[PDB]
């Protein structure tokens, strides 16, 4: 949005769109188009929504999507990051067999090489819990573009423990593919701004929108800064949000040694 | 506010007012007046603000308020709960010597007998940290009026770990004397509603207001229900807020055994 400002050195983009269940040719063509568009606007990274490549249909992924088909979508996403020359964060099933995989988020750089991979720890509801194995590792944190970036996926961000875990390892910018349906306004309206304020961090949340898999996704993709203010936000239609990021001490004051015994 | 509705069995009141530093005769007369007023409106419990009886002046409490003077204010508050026949939550320095005490919150029943006592765990800024010893115990949770009540004080509630600690021990209604100054709108505007939503609990937050101890307190006392909605709220003037309480499963889903290693 506009020329790249002085005093920003990171421009990110978020893809909000409707996937077709079980049609990864169509869904990855959409991600390829968003990646081109984001790159034309001078974004360095595009964040895409949870399970976008197969559509958000956990039971049907478990029943019908083989490890080989997930690998093929993964190879094509690595091709898109490389061919459109933009870092990409996507979210696919994990690479193991259908009975042993989780839901993952991955960040690939502008060469197509995956720099960080994270397995969703907090699965939502009985369909996700039956279709995927929850992760057991804390979120990764890595230098990229001048900041420490971290990954979480959809329901994870509603647990202040999960965002606290990223921020305690140095995260400044937490990127969150999501798939939020059913007019759940409290998540982006109440919980995300608190996660940003209570850790002094920025969070980007890229959602589906529209009719998909028997649900109607909320859209509402947003980047929330460390005052809890939206730096940029979309409504309920497909869009590409592009935001330039500018260049109490809860993280120090918290009595973590007591808190960890009280959870 | 109005007759006691059908389908509410708990009416609470919150006192919002300006204390005079180092004048506990005046400040406890104000609490006595609020207690009478709350009881006339059929409230069963009155919540009052942090350190109200001596005023919010941590350095001057450390330097000039003896253990005997704190004990005298404590005895008079127990007299007010008993003589006005209403449970009272107040917040005083702890009962030990000036060098060893913390800041506490206490709940006394309508007989004047203290049912729960809690020592503030998260102290705010260098004056509070120099004047008081932080607590080391989790918040207490107890049946009262048909619900499980818990206590926290001012900055504690800004740590999702502290509210999570109360809710994990069964709290449904968390009562919070506070002393918030400097137009900190993110606390009641962003953080309190998240604490209520992310635990499915109700929180009552009773603040000072006006000119006191070289600060200007925000008022903004509020009761926030488990959707993050204000059930009742005051502005910036002295007032008595009276609220009738009606009669995702984050607390179950959270992976606490991983979270406690990641803090």
């Amino acid at each position: 949005s506009g020329l790249v400002p002085r005093g920003s050195h990171m421009r990110i983009a978020l893809m909000q769109h409707t996937a077709r269940p079980l049609d990864p040719q169509h869904n990855l063509d959409l991600i390829d188009d968003a990646a081109a568009r984001a790159s034309e606007q001078g974004a360095q990274l595009l964040l895409t929504p949870q399970l976008f490549g197969f559509g958000y249909v956990p039971s049907q992924i478990c029943a019908q999507v083989s490890a080989e088909q997930v690998d093929a979508a993964r190879s094509r996403l690595r091709g898109i990051a490389r061919d459109r020359g933009i870092a990409l964060v996507w979210s696919l099933p994990g690479p193991e067999g259908p009975e042993q995989r989780g839901i993952t988020a991955e960040l690939a750089d502008e060469h197509g090489e995956v720099l960080a991979s994270y397995q969703k720890v907090q699965l939502y509801g009985p369909e996700e819990k039956a279709a995927f194995v929850p992760g057991e590792q804390p979120p990764p944190v890595l230098s990229w573009g001048g900041r420490q970036l971290s990954l979480l996926v959809c329901y994870d961000v509603e647990f202040p423990e999960m965002v606290r875990a990223a921020a305690a390892r140095g995260a400044q910018l937490v990127l969150v593919p999501t798939a939020l349906a059913g007019d759940e306004t409290s998540v982006p309206g109440i919980l995300l701004p608190a996660r940003a304020v209570e850790n002094g961090i920025t969070l980007a949340y890229a959602n589906h929108c529209g009719p998909e898999g028997g649900l109607v996704f909320d859209g509402g993709s947003v980047v929330v800064g460390p005052a809890g203010q939206p730096l940029g936000e979309l409504g309920v239609e497909p869009g590409l949000l592009v935001v330039d990021l500018p260049d109490a001490d809860y993280l120090q004051d918290r009595r973590a040694e007591l808190h960890r015994n009280w959870l």
